[PDB]
């Protein structure tokens, strides 16, 4: 398979990345060192994992060796909810870049479409626990967005979250000047987002799956809820073309036009995950993988659920 997708930007994406949302800051360094030694050139960060210094350090490490050029990376960040002000954009992307050590990022990316009001919380709530909104609206984030590539800072943006209605109102943005690049949303055999994914692939936007193993160390799982690695129906794919579950779960956005960004600080994990550019999955597994879809979310907030802006 191809290892890089072609941007509305013109710039080229690898297919898989590394995410880091959950990697513990004293294992994201070895974690993202081992994953450029084993040919990952792209990582997924962001402000509020809080370990982009920890990643920053590892990237700096292998450019300083020499294990890989600047320009052969593809680093990713986000901006968080709580800097969707104008006067508030670039510090945010100065303070991700100068984490990650960086003097530019490939893609930043509108975390949720939601602002909240700035300070130091993420998440400020009120006395019964909603998230206090910012009166900031998407376009004019995305105006803000888009100085920073008219900056160099990044060289493109993007938007992670958004549904179709806050796609369109982004494309139909009166004088827009650049167009989001790629829209990250949650992507697996349980939400498998064909809606979606086609509105934003219709018009050149490129999807991004996030969660693709079902995130199993997301902080809130329950016992109850369904899980893709040890679903026996997934499984069984998986042995017939001797390959591991977590492999399929890769493979499958691939072949989807997708890029992947499974995280993972287990070195055999790393590697394993980026070994899925020699087999293929049949039309017929595509179409039953995504036969398994039951709209079922990693990612949601209680908290933000009346935000209006909210996605979900
Ligand atoms: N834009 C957004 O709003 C958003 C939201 C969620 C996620 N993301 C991005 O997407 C990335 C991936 O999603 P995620 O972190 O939610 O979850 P994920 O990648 O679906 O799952 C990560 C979990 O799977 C385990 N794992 C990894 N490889 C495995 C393998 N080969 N076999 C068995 N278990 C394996 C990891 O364990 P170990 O680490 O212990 O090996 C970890 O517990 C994030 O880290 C983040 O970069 C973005
Ligand atoms: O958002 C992510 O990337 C992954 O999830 C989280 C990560 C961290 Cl470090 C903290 C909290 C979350 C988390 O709770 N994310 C979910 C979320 C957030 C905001 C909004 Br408007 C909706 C929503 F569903
Ligand atoms: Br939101």
């Amino acid at each position: 398979m191809a290892s890089r997708i072609l941007l509305n930007n013109g710039a080229k994406m690898p297919i898989l990345g590394l995410g880091t949302w959950k990697s513990p800051p004293g294992q994201v360094t070895e974690a993202v060192k081992v994953a450029i030694d084993v040919g990952y050139r792209h990582i997924d960060c962001a402000h509020v994992y809080q370990n982009e210094n920890e990643v920053g350090v590892a990237i700096q490490e292998k450019l300083r060796e020499q294990v890989v050029k600047r320009e052969e990376l593809f680093i990713v960040s986000k901006l968080w909810c709580t800097y969707h002000e104008k006067g508030l954009v670039k510090g945010a992307c100065q303070k991700t870049l100068s984490d990650l050590k960086l003097d530019y990022l490939d893609l930043y990316l509108i975390h949720w479409p939601s602002g909240f009001k700035p300070g130091k919380e993420f998440f400020p709530l009120d006395e019964s626990g909603n998230v206090v909104p910012s009166d900031t609206n998407i376009l004019d984030t995305w105006a803000a967005m888009e100085e920073l590539v008219d900056e160099g800072l990044v060289k493109a943006i993007g938007i992670s979250n958004f549904n179709h209605l806050q796609v369109e109102m982004i494309l139909n943005k009166p004088g827009l000047k650049y167009k989001p690049a790629v829209n990250q949303i949650e992507c697996h055999p349980y939400l498998t987002q064909e809606k979606l994914i086609q509105y934003c692939q219709s018009k050149g936007i490129v999807v991004t799956a996030y969660s693709p193993l079902g995130s199993p160390d997301r902080p809130w799982a329950k016992p109850e809820d369904p899980s893709l690695l040890e679903d026996p129906r997934i499984k069984a794919i998986a042995a017939k073309h001797n390959k591991t579950t977590a492999q399929v779960l890769i493979r499958f956005p691939m072949q989807r036009n997708l890029v992947v960004i499974p995280k993972s600080v287990t070195p055999e994990r790393i590697a394993e995950n980026f070994k899925v550019f020699d087999f293929e999955l049949s039309s017929q597994d595509m179409t039953t993988l995504l036969s398994y879809n039951r709209n079922w979310r990693v990612c949601a907030l209680l908290s933000c659920t009346s935000h209006k802006d909210y996605p979900f």
